[PDB]
């Protein structure tokens, strides 16, 4: 993990990267695809997994490498991996531990996206996974069983923004001998360790906060090293020597086994590899993360409090609100705050929102968050436009619902702006 | 396709390329993840694939585009989609047709990535994929069915180096109504386009060739649009309105159906997208692609004849030379030659292979084909060591099998280099 | 003009200059070209003419650069900019702007090495002599102006010395001569003190160092006020003449983009001192997060400087802020949010005890550059002023115990504890 | 020294410079970075003091840009080069290594609209005079030569104006008088002609052009032969006068690398005109493949000469190849492979016409640029030229009938068809 037990932000500066022969301060771009090999011996071990060391970019990468070590240090993981996108790091981390016929136990409130996969693409591919409703940790319970082998949720609901009991469901999988798979994209390592409390992967998509200005795209796949794999037995490519490796037991990489069984099947199979720019530019967001996202939370207190006091707002979500149902979840598992995306409801329902962004001089109107600009948007018609009424309203979204990024600039001009436009819907 | 028919020297440089506002003549890099909308219907628009523009840039990018267009004007067809990778350009082109306890067709020599995916990685999740002998175009038929959806072969096997008759398997599969996939990584759009010749979509690893140098990774994409696929009626996908996209029929796309509907299911739901700065080095790969395509066979065209006259080389396997089993494919199809990748074994068997490995100093010892740089590698101990003597005899893999991948340097200087070596092993 | 709707330094620093082209893209794209088709041979001749507004070669101009030019000049509050390929270019193009040979510039002792040599010895060779006084009495600098002086530069705080200057005293003893005032504001950025609202006409940056803020690119940034009357002090005829070469343009014509855009028509289309476009939209990432970068250094240079004064084995240590330093009242004046993150110090054992120091430290690496998000620690006189020697070694308070220290944005007790070790290995 | 296992252009422009670091990569690593961490505070010292080797500050050095260096020098068939920010950085850079105030050049009048105004209006204005003489006759030079002047510049093939030069003559000429040969060979390139291996001391090019070969990268390259004795000529005292600023080093004393180093040392460190390590990167690339174009590029404008010969709409055209141009002796016995792909043509109708032709073909885009992939056409004097005017205009070539083509690596046939459709709507 973490060698002499540095700081977040020490660790999100220093965490994996060391300096090369040249001196370099700065992690070089390695865009190259293929490295030389020392003799034929090394060649024969780099691609048997048994030396250490470089094989093709699709697998490995000097400055993806860095990325992977980062991220797990601030989600206090023992191994993470990159990959093209937040999108293929999911199914990347399902594919690894579900074959076809199985399934696993995800909750219903999902980013349009990780939903459609889950439900139509994946389970097409014969892997069918059961919608349970994260409010009530029992919820789950209920439809695990034995082909079930990883309960899944996102640290906050998109856009229910919801919390969960990150421990609760983490038993209630043990318990079966699963694992916990926390797709943390909305709460990023700073706000939010879920490894630190029930659960064994985390799934990131770096595009988002990582990132930081909405330039770059990518996924991450860190874990915890805290899963007997042999023991709950439900996970058999694990535990059935490689033929393809050489008889490699995954199981016997011990903290690192879980991600380096994505990057030797799934990735090296499937190839949704990260290119060594987005991964440096991952490298400098990563360099001032904690920054940012304290601004993106007194930003968002600011503009949230701004907004319920307005008379023209209907309704407003925000966790670490007082009156929030999911407060005294905030408060145990976010002290530090719950981010800065949140949905609002308007009083002039559904043609009022959109209005309100047609009006707004600083929040753009695109499908993203955690950009350093603020955004807006109205998730029904686009983001989960993919959903229809049974699910659409399963999720949270409504008719009026508007979703809101909250960016660094300045909370007096982001509430002025507000402000302005609202002040004319 | 091509509108004013222009010649592939011409194609290469300016197929999909405009001029923004900006006046900038080279394809800016659209490193962005998302894009602004006009307004909230523009938005729903754009998400709904009913309003062409941008969306995210998981699905859709500026830069990007023009790779899909100018690779498709190279290959002769109607659309392109480009991905992360070749293996991801693979994984999405065979998830496209083929659900799960579906089967394809495919040829024995496969280089040994694409192999043990469509083997072990697919089928794990119910997709098997049943190997022919490429060289018997009636071979496919055997083992063709209902469960059948598609036959996928390399324009030139690797490492078998072995060609095959296009236009045959290309009838062989519509007779049973399918598509026929060709795998044209080592061929290129310069060399042969499988899409005249009896094929309805092509995969790149542009990685290789198209890239140039080694640098840059990626996979396309190419239909030709020229399939009905509400006649063979062997594609529901295709004929059954999405619900997910407003009923729409990927069928009415016409010569972007194949496409559109990977864009749509597979990319964006999997996410395997490539990132604007690799797209961007590969718009310049293709700036010149058939300039060092054409070195790439004159050089290795010398170097074969200098080895085949070696007496210390045992065999070496070139469909252009006169006496190779497949020579008259080669005049039939390859009218332009055949590549600059070959395959020899040395008088001493394997251990003089690795020997002479070990003393050239102009050709590099790395997992990589298609890089200006020359390059060779045992396969049998890297590229195809997932697969045992079973596989390994089964694809041309014997123990003294060596491969060569001609760069563009200087014959003399390549073929000094070899000399000076094999006169030490 | 300037700030439009009068937006706040972190709105500025996160859309100044940035318009969303047809494409939609949301971020700014990389114009990696070096021309532009022109509509018709007019538009052609127009834009080269410099009569039509547009992009011409990226020489000269870039869509990326161009929002590193408007976003930083909207930050250090001014009407126009232009960036360049370093720090030491802006600086060159900067001066030979209002510089031909012949002529003199009156700067500051306290400089960094290389503008020192720049000024000394580079200049020197083609006929521009520099008078460096002491920056801490205004006056001094009265005396060395002249009818040959065409400018007094200063730094924001010296690099090293760390000493700030009277802007409003250098500013007006400059404008009651007739000349400009140009200050290199790269310790301090935008955010920290903002010269050109405090007596100087021209600012130039190292967008290398802070703006940049991970070691990773390097530029420069130029950045006019437009508030000085060019034709009234006559001393630059260049401004008023028309220009032959440009059509008999007249620049000052041009009022807030004069001077700036004489550099862009001059100075760098023949020296081709050109930033590229890949350094431009790192540089802008950068910009998205100036405040908040800038913001943490110094509440970690604070807590940093108040351990290493109370520690022993200390012999002085330099930071304006701190409640006793010769200068505590410029910083108060001046600098409301803070004195920056670059910091020297002595040691008792001397220039041993330093460069020991040095060697054993963890979080700090040892190399030459300030800004970083990691902390750096290096020794100036056998290093970044290896150039100047003792006499003008210590006309700029480079001392061979001197060490210097740029606190990046880790976690402050980390960076202390990593200090507290160090100094006991000493 | 040189090349050493002697290796072909194919295989230098492939591998030349390109070493494998300990991460294996076969790939140039992008070193996207500023500074370097130092080995103790010696390691740091004798970097900054240019005793050791190894990288100091990528203003100063880069592991990417050093391949570049290495690379283009070793096709170019020099000892050593440097590479900076764009061609005319490195021409200026060029000259101000060798040129004080007070000091003169004579270059040819046939120049690049820049490289010429840098000499007659940038560099006059810092006493650096140049004379421009008429490079037909080689003797010219010899009576613009005296105690001020220190070196001759020529183009390899001027721009616009296709001259060509004799390379030994004007070569003789100059290390008979003690003085440098400078030629700048970006319209060449190493490929096409060598002139450090036919009495030129240094070659400076715009990789921006051809080297780069996809409009999309800038910068410039400076390579020295090497083989010419500073101390002798005596006229270069700071190669021979220890430096003061660097422990008293003579420049002279390094040899092959006297000339690039002291303009890395001096020139390159102060005033910063530095390449960023990304276009460094797609220099790379592009010189992975300079051989292979710039092939291509001649082939196909030798079919488009050859057929706008033959077009009764075109007044003439320029092209030393065409068996009778004024300089056919000078292209066979210089330029065996080729005389570039850069033409000048007149039409009937004059200015008139050439404007008209340039609006109506589809495959040459209008712009200001050669050497791209894509093909081009302009206007010289109402662009790359209008800072000159007639008289100076006229002594480099530039009528206002004159039309610029660059022929790209499309394919010949179409880029005639669209040249012929586009002369009959003339
Ligand atoms: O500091 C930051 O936030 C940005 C991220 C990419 C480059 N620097
Ligand atoms: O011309 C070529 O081959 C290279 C490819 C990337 C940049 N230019």
């Amino acid at each position: 993990t973490n060698p002499e037990n540095y700081h977040f932000e020490t660790l999100q500066v220093h965490a994996g990267q060391t300096v090369d022969e040249t001196g370099a301060r700065a992690v070089p771009i390695y865009q190259t695809t293929s490295y030389v090999f020392k003799d034929a011996k090394q060649a024969a071990g780099r691609f048997a997994l048994t030396d250490a060391g470089n094989i093709y970019t699709r697998l490995t990468n000097p400055t993806t490498d860095v990325v992977d070590k980062r991220v797990a240090a601030l989600e206090h993981g023992t191994a993470g991996v990159t990959l093209a996108t937040g999108s293929a790091a999911i199914t990347a981390a399902i594919l690894n531990i579900a074959q076809q016929g199985d399934e696993i136990v995800a909750a219903n409130t999902l980013y349009g996206g990780t939903y459609d996969l889950f439900s139509v693409t994946l389970k097409k591919l014969g892997i069918t996974t059961h919608f349970v409703d994260p409010d009530e940790p029992a919820n789950f319970e209920t439809a695990i069983n034995d082909h079930t082998k990883a309960l899944y949720v996102e640290s906050i609901g998109n856009p229910g923004i919801n919390l969960v009991d990150f421990e609760a469901i983490g038993k209630i999988a043990h318990d079966h001998g699963i694992i916990f798979i926390v797709d943390n994209t909305f709460g990023t390592p700073y706000l939010v360790r879920p490894l630190e409390h029930g659960a064994d992967v985390v799934v990131h998509s770096a595009t988002k906060f990582i990132g930081g200005h909405g330039t770059t795209m990518g996924g991450v796949i860190v874990e915890g090293g805290q899963f007997d794999w042999r023991a709950s037995g439900k996970y058999p490519d694990f535990t059935t020597p490689d033929p393809q490796y050489n008889g490699l037991v995954f199981a016997d990489l011990g903290g690192a086994a879980f991600t380096t069984k994505v990057r030797a099947e799934t990735l090296r199979d499937t190839g949704a590899t990260i290119s060594p720019f987005n991964s440096f530019l991952l490298l400098q967001g990563l360099e001032s993360l904690s920054l940012r996202v304290e601004r993106h939370v007194t930003n968002t207190r600011k503009i949230v409090a701004f907004l319920k006091a307005h008379p023209k707002v209907a309704w407003i979500n925000y966790p670490e609100l007082e009156d929030s149902p999911y407060h005294d979840l905030a408060t145990k598992y976010f002290p530090n705050g719950v981010g800065s995306i949140f949905t609002l409801g308007l009083t002039g329902g559904e043609a009022a929102g959109k209005a309100l962004i047609e009006h707004l001089q600083l929040f753009s109107l695109l499908a993203n968050v955690a950009d350093a600009k603020s955004l807006i948007i109205h998730p029904a018609s686009t983001t989960h436009a993919q959903l229809n009424e049974q699910e659409l309203l399963a999720a949270g979204v409504t008719p009026d619902l508007i979703r809101i990024s909250v960016g660094v600039e300045n909370a007096d001009d982001l509430i002025a702006d507000l402000d302005q436009a609202l002040a004319q819907v």
